[PDB]
């Protein structure tokens, strides 16, 4: 467990930009005369916020949030502590923190909603949208067996559950293609940067692997935190030159949502190693680190977890 | 026009948090078995990202975007130049950059959309939504007479129009009450900070004034860039102790959307001053600064404009 770094942070640079997007001509952009109903919008683009420390390490880390959340995932924790974005910067890595296509600062297309409101299209054509309620999220994140009872050993700062709920947002995943548009945008970003470590989480767990299969250029390594899906053993050949780290927390066994995902990720990692690649499945409890939730980047020992990941990145980007 | 500050930037502090929110009960959170349809969500909270320079000035600046955009408004310009967030930090001001309630990283509620999809609610229950197309935005922002023709003297980096379109997003304003939930959240933020300058734009132009009418505590000064509405002249009384700066750019008179707004804001400022307040309407062309678009924080002379505003803030704080 590292001491939290104190004092100021100096950055060589910072900024924001977007990757990708497609232009759509719509007839239903507006219900009022203040904004034209017929017009062209850009959709599917990906917001990127970058921060560059002094004398940055060769490969930036791109941080990719999962469901029901935005790039806030990686920023100050719900209880006010340093997050992984700031910690990584303090450790000398440039960071590229995205909002997935159709999430956060990355535009959606509202045309179908307005078409239904205007009586031009049926309710069945509304987009497939969802939001994770507090009670559902408690169990998905493995804070305890069922809301509102927490595991006594959880690392998540459950006293700050209200703040976690504040950062959760509706999810448009189901209304976009698969692979999600973020996947192609991550390839464009990796190529632009000429080498980045892709770090994903949960719903976006599979994204970096899909990006690498589409085009391996610029993908230095992949870190996936509790992915919803790992690649199939049959997907390893295109990945054998990209080191992979998959990280799982605690209280996995008692949740049917999660136990099979850990097992499947082992099948992937083992297949990857057998094919001549380099994969590791880091199960925190096996390292003597207990109680981590699905939101391990926000947990009370989040910097201990970050150090394990950064140590691995340093050994596999060498 | 100032030289663009060079070299690294040092942060004493940085972070993110949310203000506000309300918990609601839904029965339409999901149409799938992966997520429960019945549950509680938090909506109307406001995302806030802050950066604190060393030896920060006493009063932070809170930057509040307008329609069809997010806090990206204030970040790197579309053509890659320093934005006002970074420039203000380099000038010694702590900055708080928000996403309005129901925009960007600030959650919307999808329950009504899903209720309509499930047949539980009529289609009129759908939220009132809009997005500004490229063609519409060109005119709203006053880049030229019609898309994609630019005024010869525009300060906007029109070569980066595709990048500007990338930062534009759907707007849920019309589906929230008025005053928008952002207004009460700005009051909470101002009180938390114990004094901030509120700087708003266009759709949010009126917000700081609505905030101050709700509760003046913590509102040190107000800067409104090309507001869509200014307070009525009859409503100036509650604002007479808060210095106010309203800024307008160029090519106003040829756009019927904008000519009346400049006029109405003069009526407000004059009424405010007549009532004992302190208001200024800064028209850039009257200062010899020509060609600014509605997106003046992203224009090629954006640091010249920033310096005019910061000089005013310094004199009124």
């Amino acid at each position: 467990v590292p001491k939290t770094p104190a004092g100021p942070l100096t950055l060589s640079g910072q900024g924001s930009f977007f990757v990708g997007g497609r232009d759509v001509t719509s007839e239903t952009l507006s219900l009022s005369p203040k904004y034209d109903a017929h017009g062209t919008v850009t959709v599917d683009q990906m917001y990127v916020r970058y921060q560059i420390p002094q004398r940055a390490k060769r490969y930036p880390i791109t941080l990719i949030h999962g469901c029901c959340l935005t790039g806030m995932t990686w920023e100050t924790t719900p209880d006010g502590r340093m997050g992984w974005d700031e910690y990584f910067l303090r450790k000398g890595y440039s960071t590229y923190v995205i909002d997935q296509s159709g999430r956060g600062r990355s535009a959606t297309d509202i045309s179908a909603i307005n078409a239904v409101k205007l009586g031009k299209a049926p309710a069945s054509s509304l987009p497939d949208l969802f939001a994770a309620g507090h009670e559902a999220a408690w169990a998905i994140f493995r804070f305890g067996p069922r809301y509102p009872d927490a595991f006594k050993d959880t690392q998540f700062p459950v006293q700050a559950q209200a703040e976690l709920w504040q950062q959760m947002v509706p999810d448009w995943l189901g209304s976009m293609p698969t692979p999600n548009p973020t996947v192609a945008n991550l390839s464009k970003l990796a190529i632009k940067l000429d080498g980045t470590v892709l770090l994903s989480h949960s719903q976006s767990g599979i994204y970096p692997f899909q990006t690498a299969a589409m085009n391996p250029k610029g993908i230095t390594a992949i870190v996936s935190v509790e992915p919803g899906e790992c690649p199939k053993p049959e997907d390893v050949k295109p990945l054998t030159s990209i080191p992979v780290l998959v990280v799982f927390g605690d209280h996995i066994e008692e949740f049917p949502r999660w136990a099979p995902r850990l097992k499947a990720c082992h099948a992937f990692i083992d297949a990857l190693n057998a094919a001549g690649g380099k994969g590791q499945l880091m199960s925190l409890p096996a390292l003597g680190v207990h109680g981590n939730s699905h939101m391990m980047m926000q947990d009370r020992n989040n910097l201990q977890v970050a150090d394990l990941i950064l140590d691995w990145i340093g050994r596999n980007t060498a």
